[PDB]
């Protein structure tokens, strides 16, 4: 299955899968990866992956202004 992804920086460390979800709602990613280092310190970025191309369009613009206190930047990198 191939999924259309949005990579994402700005995250705060404390910020997980479950707020990444709450970032995109009404609009729901299939799956989401918060990235880490190899010693599994939050690097600060995730990627979502959207079921359709309409969604993850959807999700460039219509979004929360911030996570927690931080602005999230969002870069649509494409299909899988």
């Amino acid at each position: 299955i191939e999924y259309y992804t949005i990579h994402m920086r700005g995250l705060p460390y404390t910020s997980f899968e479950n707020d990444v979800f709450k970032f995109f709602e009404p609009i729901r990613p299939a799956n989401v990866r918060i990235n880490y280092n190899k010693k599994g310190l939050h690097s600060g970025t995730a990627d979502a992956y959207f079921d359709t191309y309409e969604d993850s369009q959807v999700a460039m613009k219509r979004h929360r202004e911030q996570m927690g206190s931080r602005y999230i930047e969002l870069f649509y990198d494409g299909k899988t």
